[PDB]
């Protein structure tokens, strides 16, 4: 269990009040869980904010949510983990160049931002990896980042809504 707490997710900005109207979600931004295996399994496509847990995380339009600033270049991505778990990877999507901010988040509107393996080790309770956030765009974009569990068949799913600056 854990979550992105900076760049805070969307879950996470919810817990704090930054956020509204995620009903149950906003007492757990820690428990977004689902199948492992993404962008094959886990969460339906239209459900992957909310990890097929939470659908009033899966809401999206242009003014739906708090955006986080974020420069383009180095970022360390910081994870709180509540109850740290034997890790195979991390995983960073972002939204296409191009995507549509008023429409839900599938596969195809992702593509690959970094992928962290890990040996199957459990993490530190506040767990880092470094990302590279690109300079070829600018303004609002989705970042999915996926903490995929070793030893079970889950993943916990973090959302943020990225405003990139350059
Ligand atoms: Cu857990």
């Amino acid at each position: 269990h854990g979550y992105i707490s900076k760049p805070a997710s969307r879950v996470y900005l919810a817990n704090k009040g930054i956020n509204v109207g995620v009903g149950s979600a906003q007492y757990e931004p820690q428990s977004v869980e689902a199948p492992k295996g993404f962008p094959i399994s886990g969460p339906a496509d239209g459900s992957i904010a909310g990890g097929g847990k939470y659908s009033l995380l899966d809401e999206q339009s242009a003014s739906r949510w708090a955006k986080v600033d974020i420069e383009s270049g180095p970022l360390t991505v910081e994870w709180t983990l509540t109850a740290p778990h034997k890790t195979s990877s991390w995983q960073y999507f972002i939204t296409k160049k191009g995507w549509d901010p008023n429409k839900p988040l599938t596969r195809s509107s992702l593509e690959p931002l970094a992928t962290i393996e890990a040996d199957g080790s459990v993490p530190n309770a506040l767990a880092k990896q470094e990302i590279n956030i690109p300079n070829d765009r600018s303004g609002y974009y989705l970042i999915l980042g996926v903490w995929n569990i070793a030893d079970t068949g889950n993943a916990f799913y973090q959302v943020i809504d990225a405003n990139i600056i350059n």
